[PDB]
């Protein structure tokens, strides 16, 4: 019942049911970019712009598409959106291969080209990149404006760019391995995106662990525990053997005492707040308060992290070693109510390491995919300044690339011209495929553009959507990190090439 | 239900059968080789060019088939790539066999024709041999170059087999017996074959034990524990009886002292680095931590082993016998995060007996075919170097083989001679097929090449599949390991042997 | 549904079916006999030569087959190989009975004449008993080289023999109950029959139980330890109750103690090599490796039974009673590495009372029908030394027999001569399938053999298959142990008389 | 159930299907072409080279391909074969409005391009007419030669050819509108094709009338008649009725009279042969025989035609007509026997305005595909003498076509040059599918052909597939009637015009 595929069969359905994937994702590329809607089997409802999650969420069938998912997952590391953009082109290079199969062009020959035009699109890679000022925080921010672009909150890129930009500049390290994730993102549904702001540190899912205790405390001494706060129990099996009535007393009251005492070491810390991993005993509860400890209960050991990112604090096992050179600082500690629900927010932190993006929004769409577009534009920032150098975006670029890359086919000759022309032809599609999803005529747009485009000196030239017009992409700032471009694109061909070595596909039907 | 053959029934499918696998692996052959895809009952993808997946993986029925298993899981051992060269002779064995069959030649006949076949190809395959510099590095490399061929990845054989090499120059022993899986090769996706590298020590997949323990050490003082790091318990059960109150607290110190006391005993060592395989107590992390001791936990024991090759460390059971003369050395030991992923490196060794290749790449698939392609390379060089002698490859020589063998056939003379020739003219099956895969003329480049290879001294002439032609295969470095030709080719005519003996085939249906 | 046989209808059934069984494998006899190729319900593929292995994995439904596989078992025990030649002349014997039956004479006198024809048969296999040197090793190998044939691996009986029979003389005792179990059958695939090899010694199929142990010790002295090395743990239940802090260390370190004195007293002993049954404490491990002791750990108790008939050391229990003149030698214990496979070899060995063959080959069949083969050539040299006298095989001898049984028919006469003489016709097949299988006209052989071979003095005059012609067999050394053809053709025929007695058949379906 | 397409789902489902129907027939085109084996429902065979036998035979389910039936059924009415020619090109022009349609081209522009490339090519097809010798017999052989191309029966295109042509060149009527059908394929398996043969006359497939009647005779005088010859009846219903003995006599007599007598007529007309369409009386035979009257019943109504056609005999109704003057002539009137076969063959006819090929043969399947060649070759040296003009066929000039069309598609320009020089584009891939099925890499011989092609005056340059190379076609006489190129390549696109208008299926399952 299963079906095989060998030579030209294995041929047509990879290249046709991957252009087919392609074809289904292609309206969601760039600024006119459109959404679309997934449904799964328990009939749980996701609306995505994004790639990765259409594929992994997409009950995928062909291996071939199965394959996209791994190069898309390595695009969510190293550059976060446009995936589309890379998925496209090789769309376009799957139809461009089936022209040449169609010739019975040798498969080899196909990759052989694509080899030599990732060599070569290597040094045009370096030739293209502009660098620019390193830590110029407002162009940066520009470049942060024209990465919010595709998803429908666009509209508030003012406040979002300086919120987003400002977070990575804070979590800069001398070394460019800086974790991204070290910049939480923080969403609560209720009111609108209005409400979205910074929080210079970090803001915990968690209540009150005893009503009573102080519900705000400005410079608040910050202590971290990861222990429960309980009378500790022996790792070795043991029993209490009672044999006069007075120890009933006696034991119960030592447990009393282990605690309090305990407690009174907790308290001689100095500290005023404590956050615990684990759980937190009643009395403890009790004695803490009437000590005037604030206190969180179960902390996520992620929020533990980000604590000590935050106040400088340091995770303590062992109470008999916490001391106040062991505690941290924040300018301000308060238990808060935001939509009714409580939380505990650490705020106004002197030095963080880490900070909190909050996150409003209307619905949980809303806050879904405004937290993915700021996860999205960290990480086209954070490459960004990992190497300062940039280019045009917006398929301007690729025109250049092509431009010479025929050049190239022209002094390479005969049948790998016809590999190398088509990869180049190939890289034609985003402009054109931009253009067609903004309406307008995709052959009107590349030939004109290309027209004034390839003029030596007139590289910036690329279209402006909004008027439906060629424009000079620089001004209007329209340009995209040297990384994303870099990586997305000589990826996206070095995976086909394994795809091209595929003859024979035997697949059992699950 | 279940079929039953027997005698030229048995012969019919055998043949058939076996032959037919070898047509759907007869593809995948050298340089000019192409890929499969296969696809298991859950839906698993997998993407191959190993000939042992595609048998271990497809669904083999056939008995004859599954025997190909046997005899490449062989191959797999001592040679790894290139089986497909075995099989499709052995198709043709299989074929020229039929034809004699068709004759009634005597199966006993076939046999002992291929049983002097192979006495008389012991003495070919040592006068074949050409004895190359055993410790010339580079030209071990250009073996290594061609070893890397019929996969994708040999456009960057350049810095490839400098570090497949380079690693197996570094594990030579006295002995031959050298286990290349003393090399251990390490998969990372992410980013793209660029950033393989050869790491000269090991790299463990493990996150920091505790946050606050220095995140690098240059000059590490390197520990090995494979016990855990918490309070002991004894094998015989015990329990403590407690009888008054201050005795809880006594109790639990204790343990807090033997804990401690013993972590004194590891700093007293003066290790600044300890791997444990085991786990580590929660509060012996606070108190390593104070001690400055950066700890790896849960280390799987084969990584525990490369620790001990590495570093000349040596695994300590009793932290009672741990002595500053036990511990072993690094250059450098570091926390690193690679794709965002927390791992311990450990770099730089000194005197490593063991080395580790990173491999880089976009997909799981590209760095399962890579690293595949990387074992394979190691293994051809491991026997190149364990028997510094090599021949030509590329099919030239056993043309060489079968032109003797048509001597021996004619010295021999009657029905053996059959037997024998039909084996020299299988044994050309390999550059016919090579030159089918490589869409040329195989009548043009058998003809032709054998006028030209035959000529007394003329050896070295075989195909150039880049330019099409006839070439001299020396000058451009297209050599194999004596140790692949010879135990493949040989071995797999006498594998054969026994299939041949097969007049009766009784099968039930699973 | 269940059918019954009664008289004639019995009578056709077991005649036919067992008669078929024996069609089925007649093909298998000789120098010149065929292999099978049988797969079970499960889909595992067994490639055989042996009868045995035939009979007890095909479904055999008929019982009077099911018979053959107790004689067979027998066969096994005493003969080995071989077992196709009785079952075709009992084949013989169903049909020539048929025919006598088909005459109605009467089922006892058949079977009279077969215990007539037993009792003169035993008369005559003392006559035709050729004495020879007991001691005459090369001769004996001579003998070995006809027992291996009949399996593709007779092109190495040069080796092989050598082997077999070398081993055979070093495990002579006294008294002929010698066990062929004694000496060990090491298989391991991989490489070809070319690296088989004997050791004077053991091979233990087993890993170095600690990494720092020393890898290689030549006059090694070996202790054989059956109990495991802990902390002893008393047979009553025993409970510690801890009363006092101090205690969890006392204990703790009192178990260290007894640990570790327990290895002093095993240093006491003087053994540098210790065979460890049951398992051995981690430890235990490190105290052995810091005492330079090469532990071997789970060892089988069969290999555990082989390690004392090599070394001459004795399994002890308690190690109180260990000391150093319990040890045992053996001239090295190394660890070595086979197909990158760790085990623990036992070689060299002074006065070995077992020894084990190293077989190597390229695939599991390989290595099993070699092993089989092996085990049968044991058999056989076993029997030949344990009576000092054989016969000619390759069914002349069978000729002579008939010759005599001719006359003993003619001196009885009436009825009884009738089934003594099909008796004499029926020991005639042997030659006969011989001859067919060979692909000769049987009716040529036999009636032109027996005219030679008759001829008073020319009994060793038998079939050259190789030149198919008669031939002196003697000079050929075409022999074969005197027991072999006195217990399989005595028990073939003793055994077909119950079947003789059955008139009825009532067999329910399973 | 039924599925529906729109917009492009329609033009993906309608241009892949028709392609594949395309790269189904795509290999049985020209000299290098193979053939197809076709088997229908109840199991009977048919082995085909036809394109038309091919759609019409074949379960075609899609619309757009049942749309080639009734082109190709019109091309069989037109130019026989070659219809594989316009299939091929067609499913180019899906392919290259597919890729045209990817850009969104507005499909109108398309078909207003094709129509405009009808246009120019109408001007382009006068223009590249050659005129040539009108009544040359021995060219339009030559032409005929290359006609007989396609079937494996061109090896006799010596004897074929003559025979064709020549029947043709008989039949030429002032007016063009001869029809083929005037000459008649007679079949007859048996024998080989060596047997077939020209019959100036025609060949009737029916048994002499009466054993008795004269088996041959020379110079014949025909009469065609069409009424039974038995006793008329009238259409008006009549009853005899009795009333003396004598009368039954007389009545019987009567009708003895009326048929004796209107024999008598026959006999009057001098005829000396007659064919009848209808019946014989069984006594009308008798008197016939007896009047030495040679007769043939229940003659075919076309046979009945043939006949009038070759002897100039006219059927009459009426015998009392029947004339002398209306009797026709013939060479020889004989009853043959052919493979056992008897037949009434009117050969030698004096002035036979049809003719009748013999064709011979060793299969039902030899004599259908033969039969088959004759008629395509028929119908294009009929279409031959129908205008006296010709070009070089083999795919060469529709290179000289598409190069001038690349010149009218510069000066058109824009869109509308995309839309024609696509045409212009797929009008290449004859000689390029050739290439492929002549087992030759089609870009070189595209490339190289073109370069010297091109080339002004070197019109004739194509290429020559036995040698496989370019060569002259002129002097090699590969052409093609002008007829056959104008109706099939135009006609070709016109069709598809309207299947590209195609926005909407809605198609029901049967």
């Amino acid at each position: 019942n299963m079906k095989r595929y060998m030579g030209r069969d294995a041929q047509r359905m990879n290249i046709l049911a991957g252009r087919i994937i392609a074809e289904t994702v292609r309206s969601t590329l760039g600024p006119k970019g459109m959404d679309k809607m997934l449904v799964d089997d328990l009939g749980d409802v996701v609306v995505t712009n994004d790639g990765v999650t259409i594929l992994r969420e997409m009950s995928v069938e062909h291996p071939a598409a199965k394959m996209l998912i791994e190069v898309a997952k390595t695009q969510e590391k190293e550059v976060g959106d446009g995936t589309t953009t890379a998925v496209v082109v090789a769309g376009e290079l799957l139809r461009k291969a089936e022209e040449l199969l169609d010739q019975n062009v040798h498969p080899t020959i196909v990759v052989k080209g694509y080899q030599a035009a990732a060599q070569k699109a290597q040094e045009l890679l370096k030739t293209i990149a502009c660098e620019v000022g390193a830590q110029d925080k407002e162009i940066l921010t520009k470049i942060a404006m024209t990465s919010i672009t595709g998803k429908g909150a666009e509209k508030a890129k003012e406040k979002l760019a300086e919120i987003i930009v400002e977070a990575v500049s804070a979590v800069v390290d001398d070394e460019g391995k800086v974790d991204k994730d070290l910049i939480k993102i923080e969403k609560k549904s209720g009111a609108s995106i209005d409400d979205t702001e910074l929080i210079k540190g970090v803001l915990v899912d968690k209540e009150r662990v005893s009503a009573q205790m102080p519900k705000k405390v400005t410079d608040a001494k910050i202590a971290l525990l990861n222990c429960a706060i309980e009378i500790k129990e022996t790792e070795t099996d043991a029993e209490i053997r009672i044999t006069d009535p007075a120890k009933l007393m006696e034991f119960i009251e030592q447990e009393e005492k282990m605690l309090k005492d305990m407690v009174a070491e907790i308290k001689a810390s100095g500290a005023n707040v404590l956050f615990c991993q684990k759980g937190i005993d009643d009395l403890a509860q009790h004695y803490l308060a009437k000590e005037g400890i604030v206190a969180a209960r179960r902390v996520k050991k992620s929020d533990m992290e980000k604590l000590a990112k935050a106040t400088g604090a340091n995770v303590i096992t062992n109470i008999k070693d916490l001391s106040a050179q062991d505690l941290g600082d924040a300018g301000l500690v308060e238990e808060r109510k935001i939509s009714g629900d409580s939380m505990i927010f650490v705020e106004e932190c002197k030095h963080p390491k880490a900070v909190t993006m909050l996150i409003r929004g209307t619905t949980e769409h809303v806050i879904e995919e405004v937290a993915r577009a700021v996860d999205d534009a960290v990480g086209v920032v954070g490459c960004t300044i990992e190497d300062g150098r940039i280019v045009s975006g917006g398929g301007s670029t690729e025109v250049e690339l092509s431009m010479k890359l025929r050049e190239y086919a022209e002094g390479i000759s005969g049948r790998e011209q016809l590999a190398v022309r088509a990869f180049a032809d190939a890289l034609e599609v985003i402009p054109r495929t931009l253009a067609e999803n903004a309406g307008l005529d995709a052959i009107e747009i590349l030939v004109k553009v290309r027209a004034a485009h390839a003029s030596n000196g007139n590289k910036c030239a690329g279209l402006n959507v909004f008027t439906g017009a060629v424009e000079d992409m620089c001004e209007n700032g329209v340009v995209e990190p040297l990384r994303v471009k870099t990586q997305a694109i000589q990826s996206a061909a070095e995976s086909t090439e394994m795809l091209l070595r595929i003859d024979d596909v035997i697949a059992a039907e699950k």
